[PDB]
């Protein structure tokens, strides 16, 4: 039960005391409870709570999550979080201030990578993603994020000056593919691949999926999608394909490079069909009433869409990871991860015949 | 039908094209319609619309309001607006970006000052305010805004160096009252005056109240409260008292000083009772089920609360207006308005025996 720095205890006390109603408003500092959930220099997380000896007066929460930003994107993330809260699709928003926010505390654990392929879990992930994809949001609907971001990252990658010989070497190999050519060939392929533009999560991986406490044996509604920091209007195919890619990566590996990759854990076509069979009726209400025939066509075309867009997930994250090898302060094998993503890019390309 | 500057037409076109769905996404610039609703250097307003010859594809609006900011408060105002939109208490939010936002266009006119005293109108204002006062919001609940703001303004007022002799003269008269003494005597009075802390509009005047098109002959639900720029947790008494004060001021007067003030248009006790008789059942659901006796006590105590807090409305706006005489760029008799507010402050004080 890790205690925060005294400075952070006092600030957390004041934010809770001033932003939360009822018993919080009169709470003594010496009866304030706080423990560190995630440390670091940015995006730090703390649990704050009333003493067990203090009764609630109304509907105020007894326990909350404090998120600290630490080390216009802020306007947009805050507005998004507030709207998702109002719509019961994310944790409630209790307080917002320059340094962070107070959010609803949701008893839960994160999923592990192996759990993504469980048929019931996968079905519910698909339903939750489809629900998210139906959200009308006050943000730019031109789907510029995907290629805008890859172009931005590639610009950065070509200008990196590594000093470490192992990274110099790995970078030269990755750039030997002619990444500008490959990106513009990918742009050509996806231009010819229909995919509706919807509000996408953009990071649907096990670490962003809560298994809700007390719901673990429930048939449905045991999950919640969280961490919408990178959510935007984007091609639907990307959100689904990106999720499929995440079946292959275990970030809990406790030896350098601090991930495991397995190409054979990508969902099989059978598994992919199971996922999209749950997605579609959740996204298009009367989908079930279509003939078995029309449903089959729509499913086949979606399989093609999502597996092509999976290529963009590899390329995007490969580029992202090279930049992180230059700019990150976390211990992680970023260059080896980049190579894993580009390996999967070319393996997938070959399987698609593209 | 005033057209905007070409620069603004092009930016408005792009914001509408990129943030609004359906027919907007493919709209040609030469079929984009825009007209200026309010000009100026800040908070400019434009109406944007589809051509009549373009059909809607889905549920997209045919007409919207563009608000431009022009010349962390922004995070908070945006989050507030988004939440009020979600809760159906304000116009929908269609787009948010650094320079402004796209809002729902609400066919309507503003009320005139004379209309505030109409019994049906006043009853509905009271119901809408009570509804607003029930809103739980993610903002600081310590009621520091009222006196914090008056102290801030008074600091500014004491440091103003006017160059215009008529303003030098008017300022000397207003400061001759010993405003620090008077403010701290007001703080003492209000400290002893119970008033619940609720989410307040803080500017409930006729210019911020829409009379909804086609609802003018409807028994109820003909109004909408707008312009929450200054909304905050605050003493309930202030929101109601401030509204009552606004019965006395007509800002449509077309000769200098560009307002009329009439002390005799403050609501009579009968009118005040009519207002609070609508407020209470809208704020406290089972209020009607109380005995005539308990209801009468609660009403009497509220009359006292609100008329004491009305003094703060005078003092706050008096101070505010002196600062505006120094810093504003609008033609308005700010010093004469300040004197009108302090005149009403002392007149009200004398009637209260305080
Ligand atoms: C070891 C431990 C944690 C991390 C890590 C920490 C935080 C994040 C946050 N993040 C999530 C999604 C991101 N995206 C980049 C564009 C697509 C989505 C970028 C960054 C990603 C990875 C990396 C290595
Ligand atoms: C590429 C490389 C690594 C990862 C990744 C690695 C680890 C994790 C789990 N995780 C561990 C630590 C995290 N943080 C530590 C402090 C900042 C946030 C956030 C997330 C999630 C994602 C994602 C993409
Ligand atoms: C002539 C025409 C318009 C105006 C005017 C224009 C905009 C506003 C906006 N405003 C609304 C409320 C304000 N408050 C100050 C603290 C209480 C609420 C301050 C400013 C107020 C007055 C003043 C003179
Ligand atoms: C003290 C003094 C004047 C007023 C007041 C005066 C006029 C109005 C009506 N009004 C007229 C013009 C307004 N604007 C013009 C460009 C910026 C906003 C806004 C509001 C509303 C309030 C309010 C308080």
């Amino acid at each position: 039960d890790e205690q925060p720095e005294p400075r952070t205890r006092r600030r957390a006390y004041l934010w809770c005391k001033e932003f939360l109603p009822g018993a919080w408003r009169g709470l003594r500092e010496d009866e304030f409870h706080i423990s560190v959930i995630r440390g670091g220099l940015s995006n730090m997380l703390f649990q704050c709570s009333l003493p067990d000896t203090t009764a609630t007066l109304g509907d105020e929460p007894r326990k909350v999550l404090l998120r600290l930003y630490g080390a216009e994107a802020m306007v947009l993330e805050s507005v998004m979080f507030a709207i998702l809260a109002e719509r019961s699709l994310g944790p409630k928003l209790y307080g917002i201030f320059p340094q962070g926010r107070l959010e609803q505390f949701i008893p839960s654990r994160r999923l592990d990578t192996e759990e993504l392929s469980l048929p019931d879990i996968s079905a519910e992930i698909a339903e939750k993603m489809a629900t998210f994809h139906g959200m009308k949001m006050p943000f730019n609907k031109e789907p510029k994020w995907l290629f805008g971001t890859m172009e931005k990252y590639l610009k950065e990658v070509l200008r990196i000056k590594f000093t470490e010989e192992s990274r110099i070497k790995k970078l030269h190999k990755l750039l030997s593919y002619n990444l500008p050519l490959e990106l513009e060939n990918l742009r050509s392929l996806l231009e010819s691949t229909p995919s509706p533009v919807v509000f996408c999560h953009n990071d649907c991986q096990e670490g962003n999926i809560l298994l809700l406490e007390g719901r673990e044996n429930s048939e449905k509604q045991k999950l919640m999608l969280i961490d919408f920091e990178y959510s935007s209007y984007n091609y639907r195919g990307f959100d689904i394909g990106n999720h499929f890619c995440e079946w292959m990566y275990d970030y809990s590996y406790e030896k350098y490079p601090f991930f495991r990759a397995n190409i054979r854990k990508y969902p099989t076509k059978k598994q992919q069909l199971h996922f999209i069979s749950s997605y579609l009726p959740a996204f298009q209400n009367d989908f079930e009433n279509l003939s078995t025939e029309e449903k089959s066509i729509i499913k086949e075309e979606m399989l093609l869409e999502v597996n092509r867009f999976a290529l963009a997930s590899h390329f995007l994250w490969g580029l992202w990871s090279i930049v992180q090898a230059k700019i990150s302060s976390i211990e992680f094998g970023y260059m080896d991860y980049a190579q894993a993503r580009f390996d999967a890019y070319f393996h997938q390309k070959r399987k698609l015949g593209v």
